């Protein structure tokens, strides 16, 4: 009756969703895969806290998530492992038989991501595309707008990554702290043993899918539209050098490090019906956090400026607003079409509940178990939103050349039906 | 002892130049060149408001601007004329020893922007750009927080001409009326004559200026640094056809053109120190006015939303702000580091007086005049703007393709200072 859930990797996002899961009467956690003993007994006490039982637990080095995969019980495992391991550990569980719910990221190469559509194909084990920002009370909102006719046609988005990660990607190593030191890779904690690497070695669209996942789902993409081809330019990298300096002096080993990734990587992306969309990474400077949404069509135009409160934006709706010709906040517009799933389940995300928009994300994650039907961001939607990373990579390496984004879908994306948050549900 | 300057074109923006000269007192207004009896006539009656006298009028076809140049009391010329009589007229001024004023827009070819500096050259007779946007009264404060190291290294800027002009680009053909009709082409007013007829047979960045000018003396670009290569992309065309049916009904003949311009069309530039430039051009959708500035660096980041005043952007300075994460409201930075400029001659452009930002860029071009000194915004720089729009249609002719930007200055470049407002008076 219950969805029987696992968790390859339990680091602080994993934590996350062993929260959620944990919280619900409907799953029971059986077992962890986590090489990090201070990462396994942080996920233990969140059960302690639940009131639900340990999990089995799989820490005998990286490879020990194969002996948790043969398990029969496992319906599902959620993963959330460095960017790297996403690839290995999806397709392995695909394979094993258990349905995947795969952390954000981009993919290291565009293999892995044709590899993954092919697997899930072949295996017949459906993936989710676990991006949380969909479900942002505001970006629903809008969405709810969109659909009403209320932007008319769309012509035009913008989005991207921009929150300052500098505490994040460097620390002292010591377990559960951030923004305490200038340290990376194997004796630092959490994203700065893995996250850090990937700015020094490669410099492109590192993060796409929180920035480009809102508009995909506004603008159909491969739902009756899909992204046909993008072109990346990279500014020089200054933010992650001045960072050390300032905190750690000159005179530290990592103030020799010469970084790859540019501080601003913006990128460029035609629709098949004729949308455009840019997306913005931006994480090594000073800034507030702010994702920078904007959706632009022949009847509305929102731009927002914070971290998804009601009144954090600007909106314009000629037609509406008498033709004033002047930005109304947005607060009373995100209020009065709140999605219809969060003004009836707002008390188990919110207030009384916990999660936000991680509560609904992971609630359709279960529910679509439970109910055996496809998941709205899927496997194609996975591998095309991935497919952002090493295009931009090589865009950059070419002077900004033009690169072909890879039809996932096989000309399915032409029939395809958007299913994500058309009820109040899940 | 007083500049003796003369008019190519009295339109509504040559009316503004108009009005500035003649407030001055080290100026004399000599003569007019516009085929169109009904701009003379509004033009001569600035005059008469300001106490000065008739102009001696060229209004024989279009040629006869060539007569007026053959005055040799005439030392400057302001050239106001539609985007397509912009070459003819400037080189023209230049080869008959004129100094220009030259209005903003994009080159109509690659090859015009060439010209204006090989002209340029030959004869010795310096242009300006004449673009306003860079006195305007926060942007100017923005250039002094950067000067005083406040934004520490730029690395990004965005900004785009976000203007809608639906009722500019067509109207009724009435004499002195916007907005109030469907009609563009010979039997239209103003705007809607000439301009209109560029969304129908182009599709680029066709006004580059606006956003582009500030970055450009924040980033030193052809003082220190250079614009290196650019890539457009272009969205579906749809507000222009709108417009016409919500306006004028389906059954009107100008229901029946298939509009070239795309509603959106972005650019990316890469600049020779690392920086990057993103540019918007949205002219034919509802919106408010905002030119969408971003100005980001290692130390600083400053977001606008309005139409320039000192409260209409967001700001935050992480060293000067405590490290708070979050946006401070623009206005009381704008007023602490409002220009000097602005601050000593604020009475002669607003209250008081009239211009505004167009007071501060007449003033620079007559006093520029006075000392025999080069302009701050030179044929170089009018050459290297007005080509982003040739370049732009280019790569949207070839799906986005990048285009190398021409070094107009010849490696001169390298070594020259910027002279943009680094005094008080001009
Ligand atoms: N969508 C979101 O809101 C969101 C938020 C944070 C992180 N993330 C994503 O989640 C992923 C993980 O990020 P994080 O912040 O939790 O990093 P983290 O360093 O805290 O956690 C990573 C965990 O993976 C474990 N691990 C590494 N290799 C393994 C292996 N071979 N087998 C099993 N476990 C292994 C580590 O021991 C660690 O516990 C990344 O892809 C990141 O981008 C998403
Ligand atoms: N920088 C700014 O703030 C700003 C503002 C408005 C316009 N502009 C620019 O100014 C220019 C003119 O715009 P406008 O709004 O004044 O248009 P307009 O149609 O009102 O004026 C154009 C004038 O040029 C005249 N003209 C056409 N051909 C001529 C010729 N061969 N010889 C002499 N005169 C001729 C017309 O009769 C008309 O009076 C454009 O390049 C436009 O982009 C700049
Ligand atoms: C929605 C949101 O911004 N998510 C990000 C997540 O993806 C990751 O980058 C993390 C690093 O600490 O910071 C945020 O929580
Ligand atoms: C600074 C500013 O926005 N200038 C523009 C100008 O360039 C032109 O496009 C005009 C059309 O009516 O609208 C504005 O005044």
């Amino acid at each position: 009756k219950k969805v029987r859930i696992a968790f390859i990797a339990v680091g602080l996002r994993g934590q996350t969703h062993v929260e959620n899961m944990a919280r619900r009467d409907d799953v029971e956690i059986v077992a962890f895969a986590d090489p990090d003993p201070y990462m396994v007994g942080r996920a233990q006490e969140i059960l302690k806290k639940n009131g639900k039982k340990p999990a089995k637990v799989f820490g005998n080095g990286n490879d020990d998530y194969k002996n948790m995969l043969k398990d029969k019980n496992i319906d599902a495992v959620f993963v959330s492992s460095p960017w790297e391991w996403h690839h290995e550990h999806g397709v392995a569980a695909m394979k094993a038989g258990k349905i995947v719910g795969m952390e954000v990221s981009g993919a290291i190469t565009l293999e892995e991501c044709w590899d993954y559509v092919k697997v899930s194909e072949q295996t017949g084990v459906p993936l989710m595309a676990l991006e949380n920002v969909c479900y942002r009370r505001d970006v629903m909102a809008i969405l709810n707008m969109v659909r009403k006719g209320m932007f008319g046609e769309l012509v035009h988005g913008t989005g991207g990554y921009q929150h300052d990660l500098r505490p994040v990607l460097f620390n002292s190593g010591i377990n559960g702290k951030n923004g305490d030191g200038v340290e990376f890779g194997e004796k630092a904690f959490s994203e700065a043993k893995w996250r850090t690497n990937h700015y020094k070695n490669r410099n492109g669209e590192l993060y796409p899918t929180h920035g480009v996942g809102p508009l995909h789902t506004m603008m159909d993409i491969n739902r009756g539209n899909r992204l046909l081809r993008l072109s990346s330019f990279a500014s020089k990298a200054r933010g992650l050098h001045k960072y050390i300096v300032d905190k750690g002096g000159e005179s530290h080993p990592n103030a020799k490090v010469e970084w790859k990734q540019g501080d601003i990587v913006t990128t460029q992306i035609q629709c098949h019906n004729g949308e455009t969309i840019v997306l913005t990474h931006d994480t090594s400077l000073q800034r507030p956090y702010n994702l920078g949404f904007k959706v632009q069509g022949t009847e509305g135009l929102w731009e927002d400026f914070g971290w998804g409160e009601a009144a954090q934006g600007f909106i314009y709706f000629e037609k509406i607003m008498n033709h004033s010709h002047r930005w109304d906040s947005s607060e009373k517009w995100i209020k009065e079409y709140d999605h219809p799933m969060w003004k009836k389940h707002e008390q188990k995300a919110v207030g009384a509940g916990h999660g936000g928009m991680d509560y609904f994300l992971d609630n359709t994650f279960v529910e679509c178990i439970k109910r055996n039907e496809a998941f709205p961001l899927d496997v194609y939607d996975l591998a095309t939103w991935y497919s952002i990373t090493p295009l931009s990579e090589k865009s950059i390496a070419e002077n900004g050349a033009v690169q072909e984004i890879p039809d996932f879908t096989n000309g399915k994306w032409k029939n395809a039906k958007n299913t994500f948050a058309i009820n109040d549900d899940y």
